[PDB]
RNA sequence: GGUUUAGAACGUCGUGAGACAGUUCGGUCCCUAUCUGCCGUGGGCGCUGGAGAACUGAGGGGGGCUGCUCCUAGUACGAGA
């Protein structure tokens, strides 16, 4: 019946500001989980999370996009844990697309910059998070 | 080709010959370079015995243009775009 047991179910989101790399990311997950042969970036329009034309164009994710995956482990140490992974806009003219998303996910990885780290969005992220109180951890 | 010759016509002006910052069709453009100038190219003598060569370099000239793509780098700046 079911293909993966519940304990090995991730559901997480990776909000944070904008060009905080919370694309670039998934696409180094499609990757490395093999799900995607190309690693892409978003400049050229590559990304797949990006498939609305304006997000190609404008290199902005103006949506949310949900992928999952199977990441074993680094050292297949897992059996392969299917992680459910909303990528979120961070523009906040789309708002509702990462409280859309949030109350779903049941976990957060919140992007940052190394350059800058806490900026604007990334606060506005951080609040939404607290509403719908996601246990979160953070990829700078 | 145009402009302003001789032909012809139109509109207009004049009685007319003709004329018009009116138009229209047609209508012959010569010169073997003496001098300067310039581009090349030599003959003479000179540079202090004659010759063969290799140079130095005053000075003179030539040349000096730029696009696009990628890279730095989606980096700086920008809440973003
Ligand atoms: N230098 C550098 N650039 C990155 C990194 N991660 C992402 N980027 C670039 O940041 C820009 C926007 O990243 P993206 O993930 O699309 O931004 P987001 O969709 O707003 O998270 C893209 O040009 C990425 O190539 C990184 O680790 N280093
Ligand atoms: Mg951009
Ligand atoms: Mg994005
Ligand atoms: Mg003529
Ligand atoms: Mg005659
Ligand atoms: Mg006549
Ligand atoms: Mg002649
Ligand atoms: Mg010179
Ligand atoms: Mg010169
Ligand atoms: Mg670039
Ligand atoms: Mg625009």
């Amino acid at each position: 019946a079911r293909t993966t047991p519940i304990a090995r179910y991730r559901n997480i989101g990776i909000s944070a500001h904008i060009d905080a790399g919370k694309t670039t990311t998934t696409e180094r997950i499609l990757f490395y989980t093999g799900v995607n042969h190309k690693i892409g970036e978003v400049h050229d329009g590559a990304a797949t999370m990006d498939w609305m034309e304006q997000e190609q164009e404008r290199g902005i994710t103006i949506t949310s996009a949900a992928t999952t995956a199977f990441w074993s482990g680094m050292a297949k140490q897992y059996e392969p844990h299917r992680i459910n992974i909303i990528d979120t806009p961070g523009h906040v003219d789309f708002t509702i697309e990462v409280e859309r998303s949030m109350r779903v996910l049941d976990g957060a990885v919140m992007v940052y910059c190394a350059v800058g780290g806490v900026q604007p969005q990334s606060e506005t992220v951080w609040r939404q998070a607290n509403k719908y109180k996601v246990p979160r951890i953070a990829f700078v």
